[PDB]
């Protein structure tokens, strides 16, 4: 439930990035005191693959800048209406 | 040093509020799993007392909204150049 607080922070930080149409999936786990996390964001189907990659990379920087314990974060994108 | 992370978050959140001219002082302590904290912000000497009170109250809401473990936060203001 310290983990719930962290997950909340991840979702919230991802959701503030331009182009994010929700957090579709988030798995977070501790590896010692560090967090490793895997997430899928929604994106406009009409974005280019390159734009979706940009948004992912912006999510990664936004989330890692906010949540200093994260030491690995993978972000993928899926079309969401 | 989990406390350092929390203090950092408090300062950072206070500093993003309009009218804050730094965090002059921050004392934070755990009361169980909750944080109680006392802070002093800088404010423009030419602000009114009422504006300084507004900024304090905005700091309180900004910090408490960001840092869910805080259950008591006092914010005061001092002139800062
Ligand atoms: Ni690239
Ligand atoms: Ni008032």
């Amino acid at each position: 439930s310290h983990m719930e607080a962290v997950q909340n922070r991840i979702v919230e930080a991802a959701e503030r990035v331009p182009g994010v149409r929700g957090v579709i999936h988030l798995r977070a786990r501790y590896v010692g005191q560090d967090i490793w996390a895997d997430m899928i964001i929604g994106v406009d189907p009409e974005n280019t693959v390159e734009q979706a990659h940009e948004i992912c990379e912006a999510v990664q920087a936004a989330v890692c800048g906010k949540i200093r314990r994260i030491e690995s974060l993978h972000v993928s994108a899926e079309a969401r209406e």
